[PDB]
């Protein structure tokens, strides 16, 4: 299948923009494909043919990167880079300092040091692919790498920046920190204050991304960040009373949420968690339904005594999400989980919990009887 490469290869040096882009994306999908080849007959003489493919396509991306002067043909080519290191994996990382120069090649991207508000897409492209490449590389090979993007993240955060650039930033940190995941415990003391000032920024997506990023970090902190969960707390329960947006809200609830689950001993108190759930259904980021819908099992699986406190709440929620078509199945059961060890332990005490439900709507739930 050599062929097919080095001859989609020479095309690289037409003049024309399109067939460059097109060529450079081909490449990636073939690369893409070839691997797809190597799971369902998994013998070997064709992982030779997919790492004699990349060997020849990563770099040609990376340089890529660095020389084409087209900016179009750099997104178009972070993009299929993208692809590359999230469908092979170690295979792209394979050859000795190939982490290296990939992360120099972000770096250079970052530095506006390649040969080229297209800015905020070149840069959101490096920003997909920064946390892929921490994925690929496990997180514990790829930290110290990672206290090399921090400060040129960190850069485009402080006050003077377009809100894009610091929207890019909070959002590739937080990405990245799930990235690491549990390697991330060494960054807590460094990418903490970030989050806690952009948090506070005039623009709902950097905050909407910035809790996202201290609730991502809370949940993967390893431990050091629960030290910090105190502090958090006094961030995200005042904010989320006086939340006027919708997105922000519901980031708010994840986060806490994630912090919920990250303490399997402190922080289980019914003012957080009932400030919770009455800030719930969730209206406008219908992602995070799927973090709530874990925070209810961990509270069936751990603490479920105090599901009796919020039974009027938890019956006032799950009244509402039964309808929506786009709240998923398993965060459904979640709740019905919970319920149900209402509707036979505690008794008596959910029994007059569904008497502050509508009549109606109280005998939707029981037709789970």
């Amino acid at each position: 299948m050599e062929s097919v490469f080095e001859e989609v290869f020479k095309l690289l040096e037409c003049p024309h923009l399109n067939v460059r882009k097109a060529a450079h994306e081909a490449l990636g999908q073939f690369c893409c494909a070839l691997h797809k080849a190597c799971q369902s007959c998994p013998s070997e003489p064709n992982t030779a043919a997919l790492q004699a493919a990349l060997a020849r396509v990563v770099p040609s991306y990376m340089q890529a990167v660095n020389r084409e002067r087209e900016r179009q043909v750099v997104m178009a080519v972070l993009e299929a880079l993208t692809g590359v290191l999230r469908s092979c994996g170690t295979l792209t990382l394979k050859p000795p300092g190939r982490l290296a120069e990939l992360c120099g090649v972000l770096k250079a991207v970052l530095q506006r040091k390649t040969a080229c508000e297209y800015d905020a897409m070149l840069l959101e492209h490096a920003g997909e692919a920064i946390p892929a490449l921490a994925a690929a590389a496990g997180g514990d090979s790829f930290a110290p790498f990672f206290a090399g993007f921090l400060p040129l993240l960190v850069c485009k955060t402080k006050q003077g920046c377009t809100v894009a650039e610091k929207s890019f930033a909070v959002g590739t940190l937080a990405e990245t920190i799930q990235g690491l995941g549990a390697a991330s415990a060494q960054f807590v003391s460094r990418l903490l204050p970030v989050l806690l000032s952009t948090a506070q920024e005039a623009d709902p997506e950097v905050r909407s991304n910035a809790i996202f990023g201290m609730g991502v970090l809370a949940e993967h902190g390893g431990h050091p960040a629960q030290e910090h969960f105190p502090k958090l707390l006094g961030l995200l329960f005042p904010l989320l009373a006086r939340e006027r947006h919708d997105r922000v809200r519901d980031n708010i609830c994840g986060a806490l949420a994630r912090l919920l689950m990250a303490s399997p001993t402190r922080k289980p108190e019914p003012q957080v968690l009932a400030a919770l759930l009455h800030a719930l259904p969730l209206k406008e980021d219908l992602e995070e339904w799927v973090t709530i819908g874990r925070l209810f099992s961990f509270l069936y699986q751990s603490s479920p005594d105090q599901v009796i406190d919020v039974a009027p709440e938890l019956l006032r929620i799950c009244s509402l999400i039964l309808a929506d078509n786009k709240i998923p199945p398993d965060t459904k059961a979640a709740l019905l989980l919970l319920l149900t060890f209402l509707a036979k332990q505690h008794t008596d005490s959910f029994q007059a919990a569904l008497g502050s439900l509508p009549v109606d709507k109280a005998q939707e739930l029981q037709a789970v009887l």
